[PDB]
Parts: structure tokens; C-alpha cells; sequence
């Protein structure tokens, strides 16, 4: 076979070892016909990756458990039934890698939201040996044909890895709720971090007037490069929402605190009929009080999203690659020393706006 | 000598005594060029009038306090600038009474959603010296002329009187989440009650398979003659959810409460990105539990809808008129007595579905 037994991933196995992943060994998973194999050249630092190493939403499934699910490689081996890449394409794994392949969603467009599904790591994919699924700090992954994404050849490798989750992850709601048309409507995007500052690029292509979101204004100017048409200090001015009365056609939230949030606020600026959208919010099952008086007066709602379409990522990279739509990357070649300096300044939030490891073929042998 | 300054209604003015209401005379509201004073003939009861009769959901905003927000009455008085009604006009009154007549919202059919508006009971008019707003067990009302709906002379006026607010209530979020042309959507209505009773006929009109959603077996059949396919009680059958994965198109909940309402059973059952829409508002200090689990799984929505527009209400008298859509009532001789009998009987449930006060020149000519 063309592909080794074992694949070389930087893995940890106690969660109190978060931020120092060390390198690790571990058995491929089984390939089955639609599986796709590839040799991977980078993998952006995605958020959640803090997320499941710390075990804050659900504990570590597995052993030496490898994250990073922005992953562009190189396909090196395809299962028997695929027929949209062969050996050799430059290709993208997302944050999710199995899917039913039966069901509804599946047929219609959500693969990603399949209640059978299996996540790029940390998950049981009972469609191969319960195995549970290995990150992109690997020198090799295994996914799905319908969660592998070709890689447009004027795209570089390390510039669309943070698109893989951080952009699908924020495009998708924005295409749902503006439609890909979105000149003439009013956007919010909340928080400017390595989700928000794609999602002001994106909605910035798609026409729309982008409203920049935060606490302080030390983002204002950047922010305003990333495509924003005006800023908004949330702790600056308090009462700022008396200036957007009946505004936006759409907010979109991007993993900004839902502790010391105000959605009164926000939605007292909404039009009729609108939807506050929460993406990149850690997945914990404490419930939270609702009330139905908080949008009463705007016909408003709230909701989350999550991941995207593959239908969704193709246009997203045909969007970004129209209107030159790239994220504000720090490369690091990846090893013991480099994965331990990313985590730690990509928990606190020091990133101009998205790690990215490069250099896989000097870390793996 | 046309329109006296004070009228007469029974109200109420401590929360205490919400179900004793006094027979009282209250000075009118001053009549703007664009009011419409009518000679009360009917009004329903609604169960919004228990909730602010109880400060369920805030205290009362004025002493003497009329309630009742569906009122169908003659027009006996008119303003200098209104032009759609004469003396002597046939029409019903919803829960909105005015509005800023400035806004994009009261231009584009969602006059109902202006910042400035005033309910018909318990609100201050900002456009009438701050006057606490009065319902309509009352022997006159008054109200703007794009709040005043006429009415058709086929249709009964007791019978037409819970279309000016439960009809409307449900039509709305039915006609703007489905359209007129709802063929094979998946519609669930819960609570069983003066909006759920109508919104299960209107559901059927749209030509959508209708899903009956009540917390007991009672209402079974009588849910199905009025166009209910499909019928669940909340509180034996545990685990329904389980049976309706993946089903609904929209979700429309008419509830007066909290109890024997799991959101995320509800949220269980949408489809992806589908919206629920709570119409229904319990007491202020009741509240709905999520986790955000919930919301990821399907990215669906939660949401409030807050009646309807002008031009939706006269849509749907059209579809009345085509399908037979007609309310369920009790007429009820308004006295002192007859009014606190069906405060007592509907706050217990003991209607089906709605009350109708009538008989209103012996209780105040
Ligand atoms: N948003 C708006 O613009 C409007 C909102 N409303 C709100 O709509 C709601 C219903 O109005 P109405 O239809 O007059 O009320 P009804 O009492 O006429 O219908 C109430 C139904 O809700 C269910 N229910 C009763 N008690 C509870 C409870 N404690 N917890 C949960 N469900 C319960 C029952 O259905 P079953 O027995 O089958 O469960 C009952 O039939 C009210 O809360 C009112 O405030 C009213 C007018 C307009
Ligand atoms: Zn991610
Ligand atoms: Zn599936
Ligand atoms: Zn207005």
C-alpha cells in the first residue's frame, strides 16, 4: 500500500497538557470507498482545537488524540467509489469528516448537521471501526469524499487552510440569512478574531454594509482595512444602539463572549423578521433561560450555526478567489516547540488573525 | 353631544383583584385628525388581558384599567385626516391602536412593529399627552385609522371579533414563514386555545400538514375537524420527539406558559434552520430552557412574532371568506358577574375556545 499503517501526529492524552502536545505514533483509520487520503502540507490553528484539547465542553475520547481540523494536503490514496479526486490533487479537510450518506441531510445539502456524523477528531465514526477521528497536526489524514474540498491552484496552500472551518464557518450563515447578493443589506459582525476577520471580508464581497463589533477600538482600524464600513465600540459606548435603530438585515456573532453579552442591544437594532446567529460558541449543555419577550418587539430570533456546505465551500472559494478574500495568517513551521507557542498566544487571543503550521514534510518522517 | 368625554368600562386597578372587575367612568382620549371612535358592540377575551390584569407581565400602568383588545364597533366619530371610514362603518379594533405614522415600519406593513406604537390597554400614547391606553369592555373605543379594520357584512360581529387579535396573531408569522401557498410544509402548533384553535384552521387553509400539539388527550377530535392532521399530547407521550426527526418546517406555539413546554424537545424536531416562533408569552418571570447544544444540532431559530400588519388582516378576512375560517366561541352578556365568571372559567381552561362579551347597551345605554 501507498499509505503507511501508521500515521505522526503532535497528540496530547491529559487534558491538563493542553498547551504542550508532544509527538506521537498512532494506527491509520480504515479506508473505506469513499474515503479520501492525503498527505498534509499545512493546518491552520482553529479555536475549537483549545476547545476539545482542554476538555472544557466534552472530555478526550481517545489517547494521544490529534486536533486541527484546517487541513490542505496532497491526496496520496482514494477509496474504490471516489470519483471527484484522484492521486495528487491539492485538496482541504474541514472540521468534520463522515457522514451518513442515507439520510435527509446528507441529500439535501447539510451533511454537516447529520445526527450520524463524525467530526475530524475526537469522534466516533461508527462507519469505521468506531474509530475515533485523528486532527491535522498529522502527517496524514483520512475524511469523507463529501467533506474533502478541491483546492483551486490559484489559492496557496497556507493562505486557504483558515478557510477550511474559520471561513465555511462564518460564510455559510451569511450566505443563508443576505444571500450571496447582499448589497443593499445592512451586516453586524460581532467580535474581530480569527472568525470575525473573515466574516468582514466576506460580507464586505458580497456587498453588504459591514458594522464592525467590539469592546474597545483597538481593532477599529484593522478592522476597517478587513472590509468593515463603520465601528462600533460596545464599551466605549454604551448607548449605541440609539444610532442603529432598525438597521440591520442581519447580525452575526462571531464566537464573542456569551457571558458578558447584551442581546437586548443587539437585537434593538435588528429589522423585522431578522435572526441573531452565534457561530464558533463552544459546544456545553448547562441550559440557559429564554424568554419570548426579548424579541417580541422586532419579530426577531436567535440561533447558532455550524460548519458549512460543501455546495458552500465551493462558492466561498470561488467568492474569495473573485474578490481576493484572504485571512491574516502568522505561518509556523510546526514542531513540539512551535505547537506549544501558538496555543498559547491563540488562547489569549494574540494572533494577527490565524496560525497556520507549515512544513509538515520536516516534522514527519 | 356626539361623543361624550367620558366612557364607560369595567376595569380594574390592583393586581390583586384582577378577576373582580368594576363597572367605572374613565375620561376618554382626545380624538387626533387620524382616530376612529367607535360604539363598542362585542369583544373577545383574550388571555392577555388575565396577564395584565395579573401584572403577569408588569404593573399596571394606570388606575382604572379597561382591558380587552378585540373589538368590533360602529363608528360614530372620526378625525379631520382619516379617509378609509364613515359614520355609521361596521369594524373591528386588534391589540395595536396607534403608531409614530413616521417610520419605515409604518410604511411597510409593519406598523405593528413601530418603536413609538401603543397597545389598545395598558400603554402610553406618546401622541396623546402620555394618556394610558384603555381596551375595549368598554363602551367606546378609540383608536388610528391604520388600526381600525373594517369588517365584511357577511361576516357575524361576535364571531369576527377574535379574528381582530388571535386571528391575526397567527396568521402572520403563518403567512410571512409559509406563504399562501404552504403545499407539503410541516406546520406544528402548540397550545390548543383561542390562537391555537384558529391557527390550526388557518395552518389548513395554507394547504400544509398540520401537527396539533396539546398537553392532555383532551381537544383530540375537536383539533381534527378543525384542521389539524396530526395530533400529540404533551404530557403521555414522553418521548414523540423521537417520531418527528427531522419533520417540521415551522413551529408556531401559542401557549399561555411554561409548564409541559420543553423548547428543546421542540428544537428536536425542526429542520435545519427552520425558525420557531412563539407567539404565545407567558408571565415575564417565566422563561423557556435550552442549552446550546440544542441549537448547533439543527441551527435552528427561536423567535417571537408580535401580531400582525393591516394589509395581512385584510388577507386574511379573504381566506376566512374561501375557506370557512371561523372562531369557536361563547357569547357572554358583559356584566360584573358574567365578566369575572369567564375570567375565573378561562384562566382554568373551561372554554373551547374563546370568550365573546356581547350584549353591551344593556350593561352601559
Ligand atoms: N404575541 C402577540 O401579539 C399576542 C400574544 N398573545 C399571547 O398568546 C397566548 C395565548 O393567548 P390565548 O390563546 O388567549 O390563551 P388560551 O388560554 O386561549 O390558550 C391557551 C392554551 O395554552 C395552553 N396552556 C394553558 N396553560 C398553560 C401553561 N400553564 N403552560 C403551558 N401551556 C399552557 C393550553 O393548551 P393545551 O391545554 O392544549 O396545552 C391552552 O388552551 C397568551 O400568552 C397571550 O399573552 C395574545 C395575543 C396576541
Ligand atoms: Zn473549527
Ligand atoms: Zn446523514
Ligand atoms: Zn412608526
Amino acid at each position: 500500500k501507498a499509505v503507511p499503517d501508521k500515521f505522526q501526529g503532535f497528540a496530547v492524552s491529559d487534558p491538563k497538557n493542553w498547551n504542550r502536545p508532544k509527538l506521537a505514533s498512532y494506527e491509520r483509520k480504515q479506508i473505506n470507498p469513499h474515503d479520501v487520503v492525503l498527505k498534509n502540507e499545512v493546518c491552520g490553528l482553529c479555536y475549537s482545537d483549545i476547545h476539545t484539547l482542554s476538555a472544557g465542553w466534552q472530555p478526550l475520547q481517545r489517547d494521544n488524540l490529534v486536533v486541527g481540523h484546517e487541513i490542505i494536503g496532497e491526496v496520496i490514496a482514494v477509496g474504490d467509489e471516489v470519483t471527484e479526486f484522484k492521486v495528487g490533487d491539492r485538496v482541504g479537510i474541514g472540521a468534520a469528516s463522515s457522514s451518513c450518506r442515507s439520510c435527509q441531510r446528507c441529500d439535501s445539502d447539510n451533511e454537516q448537521y447529520c445526527k450520524q456524523g463524525a467530526a475530524t477528531y475526537n469522534s466516533k465514526d461508527v462507519r469505521s471501526n468506531n474509530y475515533v477521528t485523528q486532527g491535522g497536526y498529522s502527517s496524514h489524514s483520512i475524511a469523507d469524499e463529501k467533506f474533502v474540498f478541491a483546492i483551486p491552484e490559484d489559492l496557496p496552500s497556507s493562505y486557504g487552510a483558515p478557510l477550511m472551518c474559520a471561513g465555511i464557518t462564518v460564510f455559510s450563515p451569511l450566505i443563508r440569512n443576505l444571500g450571496l447578493d447582499a448589497r443593499g443589506k445592512n451586516v453586524g459582525i460581532i467580535g474581530i478574531g480569527g472568525l470575525g476577520h473573515l466574516a468582514l471580508q466576506f460580507a464586505n464581497a458580497m456587498g453588504a454594509n459591514v458594522t464592525a463589533f467590539s469592546r474597545s477600538s483597538s481593532k477599529k482600524e484593522q478592522a476597517m482595512k478587513l472590509g468593515a464600513h463603520d465601528f462600533v465600540a460596545t464599551g466605549e459606548d454604551k448607548t449605541w444602539y440609539k444610532n442603529y435603530d432598525d438597521h440591520f438585515d442581519f447580525i452575526l456573532n462571531c464566537a464573542s463572549g456569551i457571558d458578558g453579552l447584551n442581546l437586548s442591544e443587539y437585537l434593538s437594532t435588528l429589522k423585522v423578521d431578522k435572526k441573531f446567529v452565534s457561530v464558533g460558541l463552544p459546544p456545553s449543555e448547562d441550559k440557559f433561560e429564554v424568554s419570548p419577550f426579548t424579541f417580541l418587539q422586532q419579530g426577531a430570533s436567535f440561533g447558532s450555526s455550524l460548519l458549512g456546505s460543501k455546495t458552500e465551500v465551493k462558492e466561498m472559494l470561488n467568492l474569495a478567489a473573485k474578490h481576493n478574500v484572504r485571512p491574516m495568517i502568522e505561518e509556523v513551521p510546526i514542531s513540539e516547540e512551535n505547537c506549544a507557542k501558538a496555543l498559547d498566544r491563540c488562547h489569549a487571543g494574540d494572533v494577527r488573525y490565524r496560525f497556520v503550521f507549515t512544513d509538515f514534510d520536516k516534522a514527519f518522517k
